[PDB]
C-alpha cells in the first residue's frame, strides 16, 4: 500500500499468532511490542529513545503478518508506551520511504 | 525521494537557515533536534519518548528544507538520541510509505 502521515501509520499486525496494534516506524531500528508473549528463549536487550532506556527481551525468528505481507524476524518484548514495527522488518518487505 | 530502510533514512535538511543531518521518523508526531540554536522566542513544554517526558523548547514557524521539499513548523529543541523529523513536517511534504 501507499500510506500517508496525516495520522500515526498504525495498522493491525499478526505477531507469533496474536493480533496488536502497531505504529510502522522508520525511526525504529528494530520492532518493539508491550503487550505479548512469545514463547521460548530470549536475549537480553536494552533500547534508547526519548527521555531514556527500556529493557527488553529479544525473541528471534517470529513470523510478522500486516497488510497481505509476511517476514520473519526478531522482536524485542517490553515496556514501550508503542508498539512499533521497525526497519528490521519493513526493510525485509521491501518498505521504502517516498516524497 | 526514494529512501530505502535498509539503513537509517537519514537526510540533510536545513532548518531555519542550518544544515543537519536529521532520521525521518514515521513513529515521531513532532520534529525532535538535539544540535540545534534557533533565534527567537520559545514556548517551554513537555514531551513523552520512550523513556517517558522531557523538556523542550518549542520554536514555531521554523522554516524546514530537504531533498528538494520545504514545509514550516514548529521545532522542539531537547534531549534526544537522534535529531528526528516527525509528522508534523512529513506529512505537509506529501510522504510516503510505501511496500
Ligand atoms: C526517537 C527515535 C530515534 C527512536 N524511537 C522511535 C520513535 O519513532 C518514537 C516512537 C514512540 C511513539 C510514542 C511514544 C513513544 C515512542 N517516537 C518518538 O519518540 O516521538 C516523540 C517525538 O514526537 C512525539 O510523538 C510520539 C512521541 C514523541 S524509540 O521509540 O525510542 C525506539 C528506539 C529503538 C527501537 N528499536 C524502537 C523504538
Amino acid at each position: 500500500p501507499q500510506i500517508s502521515l496525516w495520522q500515526r501509520p498504525v495498522v493491525t499486525a499478526r505477531i507469533g499468532g496474536q493480533l496488536i496494534e502497531v505504529l510502522l516506524d522508520t525511526g525504529a531500528d528494530d520492532t518493539v511490542i508491550e503487550d505479548i508473549d512469545l514463547p521460548g528463549k530470549w536475549s537480553p536487550k536494552m533500547i534508547a529513545g526519548i527521555g531514556g532506556f527500556v529493557k527488553v527481551r529479544q525473541y528471534d525468528q517470529i513470523l510478522i503478518e500486516f497488510c497481505g505481507k509476511k517476514a520473519i524476524g526478531s522482536v524485542l518484548v517490553g515496556p514501550t508506551p508503542a508498539n512499533v514495527i521497525g526497519r528490521n522488518i519493513m526493510s525485509q518487505i521491501g518498505c521504502t520511504l517516498n516524497f
